[PDB]
């Protein structure tokens, strides 16, 4: 059982970097294996180019406030959709090499990606885009446990 | 522009091989690049196992009756759905390495797939199942051209 909160820290309509911020909480009674957890951010690439994802910072925060830095365990891959919509033709899929999300604990991921030539994106035609000053409950981003959708609405 | 006709040549409710038969007609005025066309057959795996697809026979038939064998250009892959329904948790996606479908021409595909342990399937709970003696207009199978849905209803 999971709860996903999210926001984009870069609100510029035209920009050369998209900054997705994820906060995933294990609201269940049993621990979660992060290597089985994947997250997706849907958008339109606006000119297909190879892209790169970077995790500025990621950490597992326990229910008692314990801090475990896992920045280098977060990986990002770009998937071109086999069936697209007018505001979603590509998605960034976030994965973890390992780690355990214990009951009540949560993981914060401060992400960022860009095209390899640093050309612009347009964020107003991106399905998952959500400008906010903090993590909000947003269902236009999805989460999966072993390939099964457990949060959000796919486009 | 396309038209998809279809039928299953194996009607057995319990069986260890599913036989989808596709007939795709280029009803438009311009030729179609087959490497840009994909087709889907939705069903419930009834016990997750790796699966294999075989094209028994495939051919491009021209409006003048011309015959061009393309059996080895037809590929099939199995995709497990992230979100499933009571009659769809997996889909066979059919692709073509190449070929061009001229206006008025159609391509016939006699396919078959099975689990790698040859265990049974149940066809009564499969979204795309359509038993018939010949190809019928069926919208429970989908076709995508350039990653865009151009035929059928997805579950
Ligand atoms: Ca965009
Ligand atoms: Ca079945």
């Amino acid at each position: 059982n999971l709860k996903v909160e999210f926001y984009n820290s870069n609100p510029s309509d035209t920009t050369n970097s998209i900054n997705p911020q994820f906060k995933v909480t294990n609201t269940g009674s049993s621990a979660i294996d992060l290597s089985k957890l994947t997250l997706r951010y849907y958008y339109t690439v606006d000119g297909q180019k190879d892209q790169t994802f970077w995790c500025d910072h990621a950490a597992i925060i326990g229910s008692n406030g314990s801090y475990n830095g896992i920045t280098s365990n977060v990986k990002g891959t770009f998937v071109k959709m086999s069936s697209s919509t007018n505001n979603a033709d590509t998605y960034l899929e976030i994965s973890f090499t390992g780690g355990t999300l214990e009951p009540g604990a949560h993981v914060q991921i401060q992400g960022r990606f860009a095209k390899n030539d640093w050309s612009n994106y347009t964020q107003s035609n991106d399905y998952s885009f959500k400008s906010a000053s903090q993590f909000v409950e947003w269902d236009q981003v999805t989460a999966y446990l072993n390939g099964v959708l457990v949060w959000g609405k796919e486009p």
